[PDB]
């Protein structure tokens, strides 16, 4: 589990969403993984607007930080699971790292901030979700 809360937005994996988020929803987009719902509250973090492409990630089911190496945004192929059936996801990028489900929702960020998701695990892989190109989180 795990959010992003940026201004008045909270950024969630669409599988995880909550009644309240689709209650509340700004934009969702099931082929990249994405829910952003509405906050009453201001959140304290900030998008990176960058071209990073090292930075670290928090790992639930080790309760750490590690640091890694990731791909650039792309359509890739991800394997069923209890959410999604096999297909292609977008916007997604790759690292070597640990992720089970119940990792999803935490963040993978560079010293500019905020880059992305845990959405897709297994085999010793993560992938992220990219946030980086959705400028409207930073207005409104
Ligand atoms: N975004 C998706 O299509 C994913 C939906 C949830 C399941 N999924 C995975 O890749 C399983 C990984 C287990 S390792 C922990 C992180 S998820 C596909
Ligand atoms: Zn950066």
């Amino acid at each position: 589990s795990g959010a992003i809360y940026v201004g008045n937005y909270r950024v969630v994996n669409r599988h995880l969403a909550t009644h309240n988020d689709w209650a509340n929803l700004v934009w969702e987009d099931s082929s990249r993984d994405l829910l952003v719902s509405s906050t009453t509250a201001q959140g304290c973090d900030t998008i990176a607007r960058c071209d990073c492409q090292t930075g670290v990630y928090y790992c639930s089911s080790r309760r750490k930080h590690y640091p890694v190496s990731f791909s650039k945004p792309s359509l890739i192929f991800v394997e069923a699971s209890e959410y999604y059936p096999a297909r292609y996801q977008s916007h997604l990028m790759l690292a070597v790292g640990h992720s089970e489900p119940g990792d999803c929702g935490g963040i993978l960020r560079c010293q500019h901030g905020v880059v992305g998701i845990v959405s897709t695990g297994g085999n010793g892989l993560v992938g992220f979700a990219d946030v980086r190109d959705l400028l409207w989180l930073d207005e409104e």
